[PDB]
C-alpha cells in the first residue's frame, strides 16, 4: 500500500527514495506503482518537443515544456541539449575535431571528474564497425577515447547476469544471479524478469557500485530508469543532477538503454529494421555530448559507453526438444532457452536419476545441437557451478540453438529472430567497451578483456576501494591516463626444499619396477643441482601462496615442485626449442618407475597402489617423449613425475605431450610448459585443501586430481625463441577435466587427431584461473612491468576467428 495522496512539485527525480506509503518522485516509482498522482504532469513534461529551434530562442521560460530555449536555462540547468547550437551559433560535439583531453577541465568546486555510465543492451561488438556509418557520435567516442575491439561478457550470456557482473566485478556464481530465471531452494522462491520477487534484496549478492560509492562517500546518481521514461528525459535529467551544488551533486551516473536488444530478438543481429534503433542510440549519445559541452563538462566527465552482451540469429525451428530424448519428460524442471537447466519436477520422486537423465542426453543424434554437462563438469573458464541456484545438470547449447522441455512450449508462448545466452566465448555474444574523458588515454585501442574487470577500473575513476571480486585490479591499468593501481605481487608463504641423494634403492619397497664415466658424472650431479634451470625454468618458480610442504626438484630436462603432502609435482616446468625431436617411450622402459633417491618412500607414490586400483592408471608431467638424450629420459620415469590418470584420460594426455607440445613448439619458435594438477572436488575455483579430497588411489593416500592443467608461454615476437625473448610474452593454458570417460567427446572412439585438440580448446584457460585452482603465483622474475604481467594472466585464448 501506497498511500499516493502527497505531491512531486520541487521533488522530480529525487536522489533518496522515501519510504511508503508516502509517496515516491524516484526514476523507479513507476516500476513499483508508487509515484504521486502528479509524477507525470510535472516530472515528465512532453510539450514541444526535444529540441530548440530558432523562433524558441530567447523565449519567455513556459514550465510546461520538456526543455527551454529561453535565456536563463544554462545557469538552471535545463535547456535542451541543441540550445547553444540553435540558439548561440555554437557547433554539435561530434563536428568538433578531437583534443587530447590531459587533465580534467571542471567547473570550480568539482571534486572529482564525474562518471557516466552508458549501458546499451544487446550492443554486438561488431556492431562498432558494421554500423559506424550510422552512428557518429559512438565512433567519436570510440576512435578518440580508448576502445577494446571487444569485450566478453560472463556466462550465462544473460541481462541480468552481465549488468549484475559489472555492478559488481563478480561472477554470477558468487554475485547469485546466476540467470534471468532462477529457483533458490534454501528460499523456496523463484526470480524472474516479470514480477515482484527480483526486487526483494536477498538475491543480490556483493557490493555493487552505487553501494561501493555511498559507503565511502561517494554520491550517486540512481541507476536505473522505470522503462517508460524516454531516453531524452533520462538525458536531460542527468544533465540535471550536474547542475545541483557541489554538496548534493552525484559523482557517479548511469543510463540504460533498452535497445538494441530489444529489436535484435525481433529482427536478428543484422536484420535491417536494426539500423534504426543503432541511429537512435547515437542520437542519445549526441544529446548526452551536446547537453555536457553545453555546462562545459565534455572535458571533465568519464563516459564508459558498454554493453551488457552481444546477439545472435536464433529462431523457432532451431529447437532442440528433450521430449525427443527423454521417456520420463514430464518428471523434469528445465530452464530453457540458450541454455538449459534441468531439476527434478518434484523433490518427492525418489525414482528421479540425474545420472540416467545425462545418458540418455548424451550423443545421442549425430548433430545434436546441445550438451548435458554435471554443472562440476563444465569448463572451468565459465566459473559457473558454486550456488545453490545453478541446478546440477546443465546443458551447454549451440550458438543459433534452443532447447525446450517438449513442442508444445514453443508454439504456445515464429516470434523470434535473435537470441543471446549462450557460451561466453562466443563471437556474436562479444560486447563493446569504449572509455573518453580525462583519466582514459587519447586513440588508444587495447586488447580484449572481460567484463569482471571493470568494477576495479570504475573505482579507480571514482577514487574508491573496490570490495573484494573476481577482477585482477591492475590488469587493466593500461586503459588509464593516471589514477592507476599500483599493486604488489603477492609474498610467497612456503619456501621450498631443495633435497639431495638421501635414499638408498632398497628402502624403497613400492612394488615398482625398472630396467635401467667421470665426464658425464660430474655433469649429471650439476643437472641435478640445477644447471639447465634458467633453460627449463624461464619465469623464476611459481611462488606457493598457502602454507605447505614441497621439494624443489632440479633435472637435465624439466625442474617441478613436488608436494609431500599431495605426493606428487604441484608443477612441472620445461622448455622445448623449435628444434626439439620427439623420441618414443623404448620397450625396456615401458612400465618402468623409478624410485627418487632425493624423496622418502613416505612422501612418494607406490606402484601397488595402481595395480590393484582396477580403475585407475598413471601418467607423467614431464612427458618421456621430449627426453634431451637416451640418458635424460631415465629421469622421466621417477616416480616423483607420475600422477594418476584414468586410461580414457591417458589418450588424452599422451596426445598433447607426444603431438601437440612439439607442434606448439613449431609454430610459436619453442614453448615453455609449466604443467600439473588441480584438486577442485567442491567445484568453486579455488584450491582444495587435503580435507576437502573426495578420491585417492585405491588403498593408498594418493589423491586423484579433478583437472590437469598446462601453461604454454612463448615469445610475442615468434622471431625470437622462447628461451631468448627480448620483449612481450605470449600464453595459452588449458584445465582439462580429469575423466574416467571421454563422453563429452562424441567422436571419441575415433583417433586422438580428430577430437582432442577440440576437447583442449573447449577447456582453453586463463592463467589467472590456474592460480585460484593452485594457491600458485606464476611469472615471478620477468623483465616485464607486473601491470603487463596481470594483463596476461587474464589472457585466454579463445579459438574463435576474427
Ligand atoms: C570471486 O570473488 C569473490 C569475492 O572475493 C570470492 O568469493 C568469496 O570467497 C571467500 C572464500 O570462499 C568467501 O569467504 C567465506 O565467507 C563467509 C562469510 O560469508 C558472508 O559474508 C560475506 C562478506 O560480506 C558475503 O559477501 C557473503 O555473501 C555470500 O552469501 C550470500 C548467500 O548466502 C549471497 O548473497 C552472496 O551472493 C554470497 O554467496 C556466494 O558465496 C558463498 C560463500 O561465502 C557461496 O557458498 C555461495 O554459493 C555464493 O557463491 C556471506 O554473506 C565465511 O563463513 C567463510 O568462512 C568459512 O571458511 C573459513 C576458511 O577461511 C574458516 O575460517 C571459517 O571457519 C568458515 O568455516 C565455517 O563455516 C563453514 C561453512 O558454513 C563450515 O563448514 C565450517 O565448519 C566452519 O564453521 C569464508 O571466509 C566469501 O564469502 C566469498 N564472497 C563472495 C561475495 O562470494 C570468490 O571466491 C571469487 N572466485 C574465484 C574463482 O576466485
Ligand atoms: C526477455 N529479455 C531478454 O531476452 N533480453 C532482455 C533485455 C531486457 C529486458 C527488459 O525489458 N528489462 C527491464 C529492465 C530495464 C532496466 N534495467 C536497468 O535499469 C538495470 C541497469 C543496471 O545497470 C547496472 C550498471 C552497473 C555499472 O555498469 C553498467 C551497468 N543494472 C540492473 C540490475 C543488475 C542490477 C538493471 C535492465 C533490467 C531490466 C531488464 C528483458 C529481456
Ligand atoms: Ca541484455
Ligand atoms: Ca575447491
Ligand atoms: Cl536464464
Ligand atoms: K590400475
Ligand atoms: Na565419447
Ligand atoms: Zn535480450
Amino acid at each position: 500500500w501506497t498511500a499516493t495522496s502527497g505531491s512531486c512539485k520541487g521533488r522530480c527525480f529525487e536522489l533518496q527514495e522515501v519510504g511508503p506509503p508516502d509517496c515516491r518522485c524516484d526514476n523507479l516509482c513507476k516500476s513499483y506503482s508508487s509515484c504521486c498522482h502528479d509524477f507525470d504532469e510535472l516530472c515528465l513534461k512532453t510539450a514541444r518537443g526535444w529540441e530548440c529551434t530558432k523562433d524558441r530562442c530567447g523565449e519567455v521560460r513556459n514550465e510546461e515544456n520538456a526543455c527551454h530555449c529561453s535565456e536563463d536555462c544554462l545557469s538552471r540547468g535545463d535547456c535542451c541539449t541543441n540550445y547553444q547550437v540553435v540558439c548561440k551559433g555554437e557547433s554539435h560535439w561530434v563536428d568538433d575535431d578531437c583534443e587530447e583531453i590531459k587533465v580534467p577541465e571542471c567547473p570550480a568546486g568539482f571534486v572529482r571528474p564525474p562518471l557516466i555510465i552508458f549501458s546499451v543492451d544487446g550492443f554486438r561488438a561488431s556492431y562498432m564497425k558494421k554500423g559506424s556509418k550510422v552512428m557518429p557520435n559512438i565512433e567519436k567516442l570510440r576512435s578518440c577515447g580508448t576502445h577494446a575491439p571487444y569485450m566478453r561478457p560472463v556466462y550465462p550470456t544473460k541481462t541480468f547476469p552481465n549488468l549484475y557482473t559489472l555492478a559488481t566485478g563478480l561472477y554470477p556464481e558468487s554475485h547469485g544471479i546466476v540467470g534471468n530465471s532462477m529457483y533458490d531452494p534454501v528460499f523456496d522462491a523463484s526470480f524472474h524478469l516479470r514480477g515482484r520477487e527480483k526486487f526483494n534484496h536477498r538475491w543480490w549478492g556483493g557490493q555493487p557500485l552505487w553501494i561501493t560509492a555511498t559507503k565511502q562517500g561517494v554520491r550517486a546518481g540512481t541507476f536505473f530508469w522505470s522503462v517508460s521514461i524516454p531516453h531524452e528525459r533520462r538525458i536531460l535529467t542527468i544533465l540535471q543532477w550536474l547542475s545541483l551544488p557541489d554538496n548534493e551533486r552525484p559523482s557517479v551516473y548511469a543510463f540504460y538503454s533498452e535497445q538494441p536488444d530489444f529489436s535484435g530478438h525481433k529482427y536478428g543481429p543484422f536484420g535491417p529494421e536494426m539500423t534504426n534503433p543503432l541511429r537512435e542510440i547515437d542520437k542519445t549519445v549526441g544529446q548526452l555530448m551536446d547537453g555536457l559541452k553545453q555546462l562545459r563538462l565534455h572535458r571533465c566527465v568519464n563516459v564508459i559507453f558498454v554493453g551488457d552482451h552481444g546477439m545472435e540469429d536464433v529462431t523457432c525451428d532451431r529447437t532442440e526438444f528433450l521430449s525427443n530424448y527423454l521417456t520420463n519428460v514430464d518428471d523434469i524442471t528445465l530452464v530453457p532457452g540458450t541454455l538449459g537447466r534441468i531439476r527434478a519436477k518434484s523433490i518427492n520422486n525418489s525414482k528421479y536419476d540425474p545420472k540416467t537423465i545425462i545418458a540418455a542426453l548424451t550423443c545421442k543424434k549425430p548433430d545434436q545441437h546441445f550438451k548435458p554437462y554435471m554443472k562440476q563438469h563444465l569448463p572451468k573458464r565459465l566459473h559457473y557451478a558454486n550456488n545453490r541456484r545453478i541446478e546440477d545438470i546443465h546443458l551447454l547449447v549451440d550458438r543459433r540453438w534452443h532447447v525446450a522441455r517438449k513442442p508444445l512450449d514453443v508454439y504456445k508462448k515464429c516470434f523470434f529472430q535473435g537470441d543471446h545466452g549462450f557460451d561466453n566465448k562466443v563471437n556474436s555474444m562479444q560486447t563493446v567497451f569504449v572509455g573518453y574523458g580525462p583519466t582514459f588515454k587519447y586513440r588508444t585501442k587495447v586488447p580484449p578483456f572481460e567484463n569482471i574487470e571493470l568494477y576495479n577500473v570504475m573505482c579507480d575513476l571514482l577514487g574508491l576501494k573496490p570490495a573484494p571480486n573476481n577482477g585482477t585490479h591492475g590488469s587493466l591499468n593500461h586503459l588509464l591516463r593516471t589514477n592507476t593501481f599500483r599493486p604488489t605481487m603477492p609474498d610467497e608463504v612456503s619456501r621450498p626444499n631443495y633435497p639431495g641423494i638421501m635414499y638408498l634403492q632398497s628402502e624403497f619397497d613400492l612394488g615398482c619396477t625398472c630396467d635401467d664415466n667421470k665426464l658425464e658424472e660430474l655433469n649429471k650431479r650439476l643437472h641435478t643441482k640445477g644447471s639447465t634451470k634458467e633453460r627449463h625454468l624461464l619465469y623464476g618458480r611459481p611462488a606457493v601462496l598457502y602454507r605447505t610442504s614441497y621439494d624443489i626438484l632440479y633435472h637435465t630436462d624439466f625442474e617441478s615442485g613436488y608436494s609431500e603432502i599431495f605426493l606428487m609435482p604441484l608443477w612441472t616446468s620445461y622448455t622445448i626449442s623449435k628444434q626439439a625431436e620427439v623420441s618414443s617411450i623404448p620397450e625396456h622402459l615401458t612400465n618402468c618407475v623409478r624410485p627418487d633417491v632425493r624423496v622418502s618412500p613416505g612422501f612418494s607414490q607406490n606402484c601397488l597402489a595402481y595395480k590393484n586400483d582396477k580403475q585407475m592408471s598413471y601418467g607423467f608431467l614431464f612427458p618421456p617423449y621430449l627426453s634431451s638424450s637416451p640418458e635424460a629420459k631415465y629421469d622421466a620415469f621417477l616416480v616423483t613425475n607420475m600422477v594418476p590418470m584414468y586410461p580414457a584420460f591417458k589418450r588424452v594426455w599422451a596426445y598433447f605431450q607426444r603431438v601437440l607440445v612439439k607442434k606448439y613448439a613449431s609454430e610459436r619458435n619453442g614453448v615453455n610448459v609449466i604443467s600439473g594438477p588441480i584438486f577442485d572436488y567442491n567445484y568453486d575455483g579455488l584450491r582444495d585443501t587435503e580435507d576437502e579430497i573426495k578420491q585417492y588411489v585405491e588403498g593408498s593416500s594418493i589423491p586423484v586430481p579433478t583437472h590437469y592443467y598446462s601453461i604454454i608461454t612463448s615469445c610475442l615476437d615468434f622471431t625470437q625463441p622462447a628461451d631468448k625473448c627480448d620483449g612481450p610474452l605470449s600464453v595459452s593454458s588449458f584445465i582439462l577435466p580429469h575423466r574416467p570417460d571421454n563422453d563429452e567427446s562424441c567422436n571419441s572412439s575415433e583417433d586422438e587427431s580428430k577430437w582432442v585438440e577440440e576437447l583442449m580448446k573447449m577447456h582453453t584457460a586463463r592463467v589467472r584461473d590456474i592460480e585460484h585452482l593452485t594457491g600458485l603465483d606464476f611469472y615471478r622474475k620477468t623483465s616485464r612491468s607486473y601491470s603487463e604481467i596481470l594483463t596476461l594472466k587474464t589472457y585466454l585464448h579463445t579459438y574463435e576467428s576474427e
